[PDB]
């Protein structure tokens, strides 16, 4: 998709104070954008994931996937053209997210 | 194709890598992801090295190799095929579900 869903996800995630928000242009890589951020506690991680869900249902966007919400260590919210990854500051795969997957200059 | 994949499966097999699983990334990424694990950091490195050794014999170019020293999660980018050698105790290895069609062997 475009910055419309991405900005939609960035804001939602921003309203809940998600830290280190990073977008990835998954463009040439996957079959568009991957939004990454993290919470400092399992309660904060779920708050973020929920605001994204709440906002997604307001704008009428179909959530294709949502996994790891209960555990709140690595919540994946598939919004289609955009996929959000909300990690817990202590999640290890969150620091190895380098191996996996080109960023996107949000402010622009 | 199965040429590089079988090449990687064998290398990883010579070192006794356990729970070898191939993933068809067709229609997902821009070929094959291969996963397996070692029971110790020494075994994990043995596997990663056999892959490196085999890759240099066949003359295939290793694009990436990360986490070898730590031997908790070694990534060997062989191009069309990317191998992930985990340590049986690595957590991201049990959450590899979230991330992302299992190829037969
Ligand atoms: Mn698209
Ligand atoms: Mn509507
Ligand atoms: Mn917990
Ligand atoms: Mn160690």
């Amino acid at each position: 998709s475009n910055q419309e869903l991405l900005q939609l996800a960035v804001n939602a995630v921003d309203d809940k104070k998600a830290e280190q928000v990073v977008a990835l242009n998954m463009k040439g890589i996957s079959l568009d954008f991957f939004l990454i951020c993290h919470g400092n506690s399992e309660k904060q991680v779920q708050a973020i994931a929920h605001e994204l869900k709440k906002v997604a249902q307001e704008q009428g966007i179909e959530i294709k996937r949502l996994e790891g919400y209960e555990q709140a260590r690595w919540v994946l919210i598939d919004l289609g053209d955009v996929v959000v990854h909300v990690f817990h500051k202590d999640e290890r795969a969150y620091y190895n997210l380098e191996k996996l997957w080109p960023t996107v200059e949000l402010e622009g």
